[PDB]
């Protein structure tokens, strides 16, 4: 198993300067025919000419028109395609192959393959060598004219990169178009699709320059009514790269199609964006609240791409970083100035501090550009995207707005139309940060460090406060534990975003101010100081960091009532739960290890109850940061702080907390989940798809966060409001019908209820699966047993499969049932996917990720099934190399 090294790399002896291809689909067969108009580098040293080219069937492959003899001149395995020097010329040269594919029974979805009746590609990251030889790099940029041809009635709609110029018929019901596409890319960006589409389209008139580009959304004809959301979001996101970047689109033209059958969310493919439906249409009668944010940041993200990633793009594939990283971070700025909602920007804090921490302390800990791999396909992790996005994040909270858009412009104009690296991009920002602080000797190399080591710093902090002085002191410490990665870690460069609050009146005591901690300690001291202050620190999360603020839960009511950051009210909330949690599960944990046949619990802070009232009560607080507050951290999240987690205990743990505020509070749950339902329900814009309010949805979960606590309490006669909110409109109201009616004698009633209204639409009923899966029933694995037999099926529809399992993979008490059925059960899907399509059965591999932080007994049971699927005959690439890194080997 050949493994990549970053500090391997070196440009090829070739290159490819025109490619021109012929996709010839029919029902049993893809014919391609691939001529490469190819030239000799600088570079060369004689050595052979090795294409990469996987899975495919020659007919024939040639040079100059000369037909190669399979043997004397070539050998192909399967993987590389080898041509003996001898019989490579010495300058510019054509290579032209046919060969046969067949995209029918492709059912891992890289490269060509059929979804459903649409066919379609996936070329990143070396996805192009399974349509057609190419030496498959992002560094070989070249020209693309490519002509598809198809049965008419059944592909009536043929889409590729560039400019459509030509259309035609073809003897025997077929038919053919041309699509030229002049500027370079790479290959991972290329990109075809045939099907019998449906459209909606608009035109854009850009800002600047004042061009019109065509857009087009494309689905089955079935879903056409769909499109319209994903339309808008495009319209919004054009704009937003207009108004804070100043980037216009350079294309005629940006076609968006939806296919059933997809890996991911979407992909790039310049001036082709191909995205896996659930990620591209909606429509209020049909989707869930939540898809509405997801088509905004996909659409957005995939837009973004097309300067980070499409235009500057790639030297190699270390740098992937550079563009998913950054393209996060314009998708977030994006999504935060849509949607004007606090809970953005906490959201995507929520999803870093649970799912990437726990990768960073896991034994696939990497940096956010490693330093090798042997799978591409695993090199696509929360941790390049979104600890990377972080890192890029950072680089505007150290410049501020002004300079971090000189930095940014910096960066495009200097490498628009060629390849990139990530000390490119911190070069761009070193300039900036330059001119920001009046001197050419400042820089940023200790930011590089961010780049290259691995592992969540840990920052604390001491308080020293003067009366008499008036002078305040923050002392401040950075760890990061050792790892694989690095031995000795060091200091990084760590903004530190803080205000200071009066805690007598609730006033900021200083201007906005942003800490650089470049030691591994220091201290900063503030004077004129008034009062001892309570520290408001890491405001907006200004470094993707564990932080220990080492505040009473006195200060952290205090802040969480009165601080002028949502995201420091959330983390002092965060923080004073996980104080109780650790308390409460030692306590249950002595319990259970010393048999104590009666034993005492702290209570939760009544003072932080009356706070949480304080704030649910407030009709000037926001809806969604109020479901922030009345939910426990997520079950990811506390596994970082706890060592042999017995998920049990922890269970019993959460139940408790939840129990004691509930018996407090849930009189003022109800008053609330009846008062707020005619703004959150409101039907006025139920059927305008283009009226989106992202307020209204918080609202909606607030509610729908408080019948989930309202309904696990048995609050009297609470099973009223199910009832009655399963007749709702709205998805997200009668799905959540569905799960808290788990503690009643209704759940299968609405199951089959909910069930006939999702049946129809292929992503709702998806929808209504994770519904179910996520059901907290004691009979939760008879039912999901129904599930494969009467909905799942033999299904290899992704979206299907994660659907089912990935939800009950969270279940706390289920899937970790002590027998260890939950991991088999897994573990046997994993399998039974891996069979067809490794990428997905690597993805349905997470929940074991924690498994080395789990009791010594459920680490055992999740050991012996990894190594039950490690020792699988038939075990993909794909699926060894993730579990021999995920379990030490
Ligand atoms: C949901 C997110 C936004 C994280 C997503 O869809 N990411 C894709 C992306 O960044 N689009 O711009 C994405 C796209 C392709 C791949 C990808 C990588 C491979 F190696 C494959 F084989 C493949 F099929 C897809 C992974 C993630
Ligand atoms: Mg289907
Ligand atoms: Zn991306």
């Amino acid at each position: 198993p050949k493994i990549h090294y970053r500090k391997d790399y070196k440009p090829s002896g070739f290159i490819i300067n025109q490619v021109t291809l012929n996709i010839n689909i029919h029902d049993q067969e893809t014919i391609v025919r691939s001529v490469l108009d190819m030239d000799i580098s600088k570079h060369n040293v004689g050595e052979d000419l090795v294409f990469d080219g996987v899975g495919l069937k020659i007919n024939e492959i040639s040079i100059n028109n000369k037909k190669l003899v399979e043997g004397e001149e070539y050998t192909y395995d399967n993987e590389f395609l080898t041509i003996f020097s001898k019989f490579v010329p010495k300058s510019k040269f054509a290579f032209s192959s046919e060969v046969i594919i067949h995209p029918e029974t492709n059912y891992a979805l890289t490269g060509l393959y059929k979804s459903k009746n649409i066919i379609v590609s996936q070329c990143e990251a070396t996805g192009f060598r399974r349509i057609t030889f190419f030496i498959d790099r992002p560094d070989m940029m070249a020209k693309y004219d490519v002509t598809v041809t198809a049965d008419k009635e059944k592909y009536p709609v043929l889409l590729s990169n560039g400019d459509k110029v030509n259309e035609f018929e073809i003897p025997g019901g077929r038919h053919g178009a041309r699509f030229n596409d002049p500027p370079l890319k790479p290959c991972y960006l290329f990109a075809v699709v045939a099907g019998d589409l449906k459209h909606l389209s608009a035109t854009y008139i850009t800002k600047y320059t004042k061009k019109k580009v065509e857009l087009y959304v494309f689905s089955e004809e079935k879903y056409v009514s769909k499109l319209q959301w994903a339309l808008e979001c495009l319209k919004k996101s054009m704009a937003f790269d207009e108004d804070y970047f100043g980037l216009e689109y350079d294309l005629s033209r940006l076609n968006l199609v939806a296919v059933s059958d997809f890996n991911v969310g979407a992909m790039e493919n310049k001036g082709l964006n191909i995205f896996n439906a659930n990620s591209l249409l909606a429509s209020k009668k049909n989707s869930i609240d939540f898809s509405y944010a997801r088509i905004l940041t996909v659409v957005g993200h995939e837009y973004f791409h097309q300067y980070t990633g499409n235009r500057v793009t790639l030297r190699d594939w270390f740098q992937l970083t550079l563009k998913e990283g950054l393209t996060v971070h314009r998708e977030n700025l994006f999504s935060e100035e849509m949607t004007k909602t606090v809970t953005t920007r906490l959201s995507h804090v929520d999803l870093l501090r649970s799912v990437q921490f726990l990768e960073d302390s896991s034994p696939l800990s990497h940096p956010i550009r490693p330093e090798s791999y042997v799978s591409m396909e695993n090199f696509y992790t929360t941790t390049v995207y979104d600890k990377g996005s972080e890192v890029m994040r950072m680089y505007l909270t150290i410049l501020g707005e002004e300079y971090y858009k000189k930095g940014f412009d910096i960066y495009i104009k200097k490498n628009d139309g060629n390849t990139a690296t990530c000390e490119d991009f911190n070069y761009a920002m070193e300039q900036a940060y330059k001119m920001k602080k009046a001197d050419n000797s400042a820089n940023l190399n200790q930011y590089l460090l961010w780049f290259s080591q691995s592992g969540t710093p840990h920052v604390s902090f001491k308080y020293n406060y003067d009366a008499e002085k008036k002078q305040y002191s923050i002392h401040v410490n950075q760890y990061t534990k050792p790892d694989e990665n690095q031995k000795e870690k060091k200091p990084l460069f760590i903004p530190i975003s803080v205000g200071l609050i009066n805690p007598e009146n609730g006033k900021e005591m200083i201007s906005q101010t942003t800490l650089e901690l470049t030691k591994e300690s220091d201290t900063f001291v503030f004077n004129n100081i008034a009062v001892k202050p309570i520290p408001s620190l890491f405001r907006g999360f200004s470094a993707p960091v564990y932080i220990e603020d080492q505040l009473t839960d006195e200060e952290r009511i205090l802040l969480l009532k009165y601080d002028s950051d949502a995201f420091v009210r959330y983390n002092s909330c965060t923080n004073i739960y996980m104080k109780q949690i650790l308390m409460n599960y030692n306590e249950f944990l002595k319990a259970k290890n010393e048999k104590l046949e009666s034993f005492q619990l702290t209570p939760v802070n009544a003072q932080f109850i009356d706070a949480i009232k304080y704030l649910l009560e407030d009709p000037h607080a926001d809806a969604g940061f109020k479901s922030y507050i009345v939910s426990l951290p997520q079950d990811r999240y506390i596994i970082n702080f706890v060592s042999n987690l017995d998920t049990d205990v922890l269970a019993d743990t959460k139940e408790y907390i939840y129990k004691q505020i509930g018996d407090k509070l849930n009189d003022v749950y109800y008053k609330m989940f009846k008062s707020l339902e005619a703004k959150a329900d409101d039907l006025t814009y139920f059927n305008d798809e283009s009226h989106v309010d992202f307020d209204q949805m918080n609202m909606r979960t607030l509610r729908n966060t408080l019948l989930s606590l309202l309904s696990k309490a048995q609050y009297p006669n609470i099973l009223n409001e199910i009832i009655e909110h399963s007749k709702s409109p709205y998805p997200s109201n009668w799905l959540t019908s569905l799960s808290v009616s788990a503690y009643f004698d209704k759940y299968f009633e609405l199951y089959d209820k909910t069930y006939k209204l999702s049946k129809d639409d292929e992503l709702l009923l998806q929808e209504w699966l994770k519904t179910v899966s996520r059901s907290d029933r004691k009979d939760i694995y008879e039912i999901l047993k129904k599930l494969e037999n009467e909905v799942l099926k033999d299904s290899k529809n992704p979206n299907d499969i994660r659907a089912v399992y990935l939800p009950f993979t969270n279940n706390l008490r289920r899937f970790h049932d002590i027998s260890g059925k939950g991991y088999k059960l897994i573990a046997e899907v994993i399998t039974k996917t891996d069979k067809f399509n490794p990428m997905v059965a690597t993805q349905l591999c997470e929940p074991f990720k924690l498994w080395n932080k789990l009791d010594t007994k459920r680490q055992e049971l999740m050991l012996n099934e990894m190594n039950t699927m490690l020792q699988e005959p038939q075990i993909s690439n794909n699926l060894k190399e993730y579990l021999l890194r995920l379990t030490n080997k």
